[PDB]
């Protein structure tokens, strides 16, 4: 998969174009990830699941949600930032309080499960700084390779000539501020929804409203946020 085929196969004709500059460092991660298995750890989410962000169309993307790395638990990361299987409880306690702040902006209730395959769909960019963890160790894949991707990433996003607000949830994820730099991307900011974080100004951020009205406020569409 990963080292062995190109960027072409692996993500979305739109994405694989963008992620050109760092074909190779992609390309690297495999190698990293095969010797992760050889010396016998684990990493999370599957080999098939590390690029799914970049399997919705680039061209598509109106917001972009930052986290720092992959749910830690096994059956939870689904390379998706944040979501879990539509068959998965509990909700990681991240994602309960992403639920909180979500109920509270919008006024829409619980939604039914932790997919949020709907937001991807809808032009929502579901992306960690990190796309791997090793299983229960949070943090674990920091600084192996990944960070140059997302940085990558966001500079292609950035460069677009199209819309983009960027909800940063962490320090790990604030780092790609700079990139940000440009004036058709503003930037929100909060701290990470993880418990140990989340009273420290996660509660309260209103990141959905807020990115609808700067958004509206640059002649795009509003997201919409509403989960079954
Ligand atoms: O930034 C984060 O903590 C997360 C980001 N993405 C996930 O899938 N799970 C997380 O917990």
């Amino acid at each position: 998969s990963m080292t062995a085929r190109p960027l072409s196969e692996l993500v979305e004709r739109g994405w694989a174009a963008a992620l050109e500059p760092v074909a190779d460092q992609v390309a690297h991660m495999g190698q990293f990830l095969r010797a992760e298995i050889a010396a016998g750890r684990r990493y999370l989410p599957a080999g098939s699941n590390v690029l799914r962000a970049f399997t919705f169309p680039f061209d598509n993307v109106r917001v972009l949600i930052v986290g720092q790395d992959p749910y830690p638990t096994p059956g939870h990361a689904v390379g998706l930032s944040f979501s879990v299987a539509p068959d998965v409880r509990p909700w990681p306690r991240s994602l309960a309080n992403i639920f909180d702040e979500y109920t509270a902006d919008l006024g829409y209730p619980l939604p039914s499960n932790g997919d949020l395959t709907p937001w991807a769909q809808r032009g929502v960019l579901l992306l960690n700084r990190v796309l791997t963890v090793r299983p229960s160790n949070p943090a674990s894949h920091r600084g192996k390779g990944w960070e140059a991707v997302t940085e990558c990433a966001i500079r292609a996003l950035a460069a677009r000539a199209a819309p983009l607000v960027a909800i940063l949830w962490g320090r790990d994820a604030s780092t790609l501020k700079p990139m940000l730099a440009a004036g058709n991307c503003v930037a929100i900011e909060s701290p990470h929804p993880s418990p140990l974080s989340a009273s420290r100004g996660f509660f309260g951020s209103r990141p959905f409203s807020r990115a609808n009205e700067l958004l509206v406020g640059m002649g795009a569409e509003p997201i919409d946020w509403r989960l079954p």
